[PDB]
């Protein structure tokens, strides 16, 4: 009955539909990897508003991320806490696997509205923002 | 400029809020308090619909509230497995005390939409959804 209760719901609906599809990548994984792609070459700090999620949270996936060859990083010479992300080949042939895919999970919910729907959904999302 | 982004954006701005006012009760755990007092003795399985989780992280988070003694449980006779949850006193007034506080945090952002805006937004979220 709450609206932040059932967001909730639809959070986890599709959650689960990503696990099943998509069951080596999680959808902050699959943002980071994104946004790396559409800037190549982004500093860390950047990414984390980029991807959604903190600086920890950040630091944590892409030393696993490098650790399996999917990113690689440069420092800043001059401050060594500031880093730049790129994707690697293998980075960009597994995203390049998942838009597809994760393209499809977010039909199945978002295709059961209207394009007009979907319009005006994505401005009251906008509006309950800061 | 997709759906599912935005709305990572507004659940980790609420979130966000939510820790700073809520330090010691986070969104799931007070959702399963909730749904516990709305029925006091539910079974712990039809717990996990009622509070939005999964069998496996409502059983560690209920196991760290009875360690708390914000909660307690019996067991069937018949079926150890089954298991049905209530609020202590303790519990009780943890809850009633943070019930206005996640009210203001919700409505920080629902009450930058009208009336009508938040039916229509719950309606949309309801017609994503299975």
């Amino acid at each position: 009955n709450k609206a932040f209760h059932q967001l909730r719901q639809l959070f986890q609906q599709h959650t689960a539909r990503w696990q099943h599809e998509l069951p080596d990548l999680t959808k902050p994984q699959y943002a980071v990897m994104r946004a790396i792609a559409d800037k190549p070459g982004i500093e860390q700090v950047a990414l984390i508003e980029a991807a959604v999620s903190t600086k920890a949270t950040l630091a944590e996936m892409l030393a696993r991320m490098e650790n399996r060859g999917l990113v690689r990083r440069e420092h800043d010479a001059a401050d060594k806490r500031r880093r730049f992300v790129w994707l690697t080949a293998e980075g960009e042939k597994v995203l390049a696997a998942a838009i597809p895919i994760g393209d499809s999970v977010d039909e199945e919910f978002l295709g059961r509205l209207s394009a007009e729907e979907q319009e005006l959904f994505m401005q009251l999302v906008r509006k309950m923002m800061n």
